[PDB]
């Protein structure tokens, strides 16, 4: 074919950052 040549951290503290529910499911930024 064609041959081209040429952040934010966070604690456990249940009050401030908890683990939303299904958090095994759906983890990651949307998570917490």
């Amino acid at each position: 074919k064609m041959v081209v040549t040429l952040v934010v951290t966070t604690i456990l503290e249940s009050p401030y950052v908890m683990m939303k529910k299904n958090h095994e499911m759906l983890e990651g930024n949307e998570r917490y």
